[PDB]
């Protein structure tokens, strides 16, 4: 059921290049975050 809303693109008329990034906050939890820095990962302290 988690997959209902997951497939989408940004609908704002003009925007920057969006790159998949993997974010790790301080959990052990990770989120897919679309951000303009191509770097494959960022981990939060």
């Amino acid at each position: 059921d988690c997959n209902r809303a997951l497939l989408t693109r940004l609908h704002r008329q003009t925007y920057a290049r969006l790159y998949p990034v993997l974010l790790v906050k301080q959990d052990g939890s990770t989120i897919h975050i679309r951000y303009r820095e191509p770097r494959r990962m960022l981990t939060m302290p």
